[PDB]
């Protein structure tokens, strides 16, 4: 994926609810630092839904690609309000950005 393009997608569609940086604040949604290789619902100090806590998958390219296409289909009852990103290339660019930003 294209990290520069992924950043712009993130700013447009995600940043109002999420931070990525180490020590970044929770906002409407959890800070995403450290997501890759972590099970759902594991950002410390955030009130997740039981739906998000209970999904039980491990975040990575494959599961993000699916989630981000249609978040509520993947995690019904999530409190994340975001309809999804249809395009595969856009999702891959976004995920590439997250893989960098959430591990710096
Ligand atoms: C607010 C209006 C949000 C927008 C826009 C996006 N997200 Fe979100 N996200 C939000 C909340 C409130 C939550 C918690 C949901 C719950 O049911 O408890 C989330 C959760 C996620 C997660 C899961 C985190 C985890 O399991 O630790 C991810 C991976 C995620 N959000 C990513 C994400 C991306 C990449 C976004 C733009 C495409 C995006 N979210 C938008 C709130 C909001």
């Amino acid at each position: 994926g294209d990290v520069e393009k992924g950043k712009k997608i993130f700013v447009q569609k995600c940043a109002q609810c999420h931070t990525v940086e180490k020590g970044g604040k929770h906002k409407a949604g959890p800070n995403l630092h450290g997501l890759f290789g972590r099970k759902t619902g594991q950002a410390a100090g955030f009130s997740y839904t039981d739906a998000n806590k209970n999904k039980g998958i491990t975040w990575g390219e494959d599961t993000l690609m699916e989630y981000l296409e249609n978040p509520k289909k993947y995690i019904p009852g999530t409190k994340m309000i975001f309809a999804g990103i249809k395009k595969k290339g856009e999702r891959a660019d976004l995920i590439a950005y997250l893989k960098k930003a959430t591990n710096e």
